[PDB]
Order: C-alpha cells, then sequence, then structure tokens
C-alpha cells in the first residue's frame, strides 16, 4: 500500500507514535517519506547482507527474521514479511522498541541526515488529525 502523507500521519497517531519518546509526529512522517516514500512494500538490501523492510525500513540484523541474515537476531519477534502489510501495526510496535533502544531516532540514518533539526511540522501541514 502507498499511503498519502495525511493518511500515514493519521495511522501513526492512532498507533501512538505522536510524541513517543518525545518525537513529534512530523519526525515519524519525515522518516517514512525518506525511508520508504510511504510504501509499505519497500525492501532494500544493506551492504552487510541484512535487509530493511516496510514503511520504516526495519533491519533484519536485529529486529525481524527473514531467514537469510547470519548471526542476526529477531528482537521484535516477527517475520520481516509482517513489516510489508497494508496495516502498519507490526511496523509501529517494532519502531517503538528501536527508538527506546538508546540512540532514539538516530537509529534511522535517513532521519539523522534528512529530518533531524529541520522544520518537521511541515510534514503534518493541512492534516485533519
Ligand atoms: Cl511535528
Ligand atoms: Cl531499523
Ligand atoms: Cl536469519
Ligand atoms: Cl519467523
Ligand atoms: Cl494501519
Ligand atoms: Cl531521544
Amino acid at each position: 500500500k502507498v499511503f498519502g502523507r495525511c493518511e500515514l500521519a493519521a495511522a501513526m497517531k492512532r498507533h501512538g507514535l505522536d510524541n513517543y519518546r518525545g518525537y513529534s509526529l512530523g519526525n515519524w512522517v519525515c522518516a517514512a517519506k525518506f525511508e520508504s516514500n510511504f510504501n509499505t512494500q519497500a525492501t532494500n538490501r544493506n551492504t552487510d547482507g541484512s535487509t530493511d523492510y516496510g514503511i520504516l525500513q526495519i533491519n533484519s540484523r536485529w529486529w525481524c527474521n527473514d531467514g537469510r541474515t547470519p548471526g542476526s537476531r529477531n528482537l521484535c519477534n516477527i517475520p520481516c514479511s509482517a513489516l510489508l502489510s497494508s496495516d502498519i501495526t507490526a511496523s509501529v510496535n517494532c519502531a517503538k522498541k528501536i527508538v527506546s533502544d538508546g540512540n532514539g531516532m538516530n537509529a534511522w540514518v535517513a532521519w539523522r541526515n534528512r529530518c533531524k533539526g529541520t522544520d518537521v511540522q511541515a510534514w503534518i501541514r493541512g492534516c485533519r488529525l
């Protein structure tokens, strides 16, 4: 599913991402835009042989099982295929565990390089939330 900006904003707010660990909703929408272009079916292979899955490009090295990432872990206890659903629940529940892990949203390199320090409220402009 390719979400619209305000459809994703609304889905992330309902699932409790707005101000989760102090990250305002625009941070999460900005991250999704640059990780996946709001595409739930987005997959990207990393140099280390891990893969990133879904709207928030969650990595198979630590967080989900795809059965082809050596000496990986599955800390969110889910197959990486569950991160590609039209329903963002499994992505949101894994993102909450990632962002609690210690370095907050710096875990998403695209957030650090493209969103961090920018006017992220622009991402939720005109949205009926
Ligand atoms: Cl915001
Ligand atoms: Cl990740
Ligand atoms: Cl694996
Ligand atoms: Cl599995
Ligand atoms: Cl959803
Ligand atoms: Cl933080």
